[PDB]
């Protein structure tokens, strides 16, 4: 299984400024992490994040060596960057593609982070 | 509201017990809560209460300064196996007194596996 030994942190920050999160996990095998998030307003769903997403605003490193370690930062900010953040990990490994053995579930852990004007 | 400690994971015995952890900050101090989610899709996520499954499960919390609370459970059975989650807010009308603007809570999950 993955576990957290540290979940992202929430946050308040301003238009323009910058916003970085953590997320640390453990398990055998060491396990991935991906970074999802899920705007505002009753509209809106969780997505994956990717490695230089919104403009190449968005950048994520991730390590893999005996724990899982991976950060998120994003470049200046906008409002729309509000919402949650969420880290999730696994091992199982199935997790990527399969295969109707239909659904991994990855361990999740959030932040919220607020951009203010 | 936001966390500083996540529960863990862990793999467990079937009558043995397990202990959940769980920290979060925010002003004023967020409340937080325990749910759980079994295995197999017919599952799905619902509040724990103190005294839960025949008395073997125990919530302890404190609120001052931060917020911290345990979860205990006594005597495990392959089915306390699934996904337990720590939920937090300080949103005044989270407690929903029928207001339908909806509060969304921060979550944090721990697995827990117990075999035989």
């Amino acid at each position: 299984m993955a576990g957290f030994v540290q979940a992202p942190l929430s946050q308040q920050r301003w238009v323009g400024g910058s916003v970085e999160l953590h997320c640390e996990a453990v398990g055998s095998p060491v396990p991935e992490i991906q970074w999802w998030f899920e705007g505002q307003g009753p509209n809106d769903i969780m997505s994956q994040l990717w490695d230089g997403a919104r403009l190449d605003r968005v950048h994520i490193h991730a390590t893999y060596h005996q724990h899982a370690a991976s950060t998120i930062s994003i470049d200046t900010l906008v409002e729309e960057d509000t919402g949650t953040y969420e880290c999730r990990a696994s091992n199982d490994p199935d997790r990527n593609h399969l295969t109707r053995a239909p659904r991994v579930k990855w361990v999740r852990a959030q932040a919220v982070v607020l951009v203010l004007e």
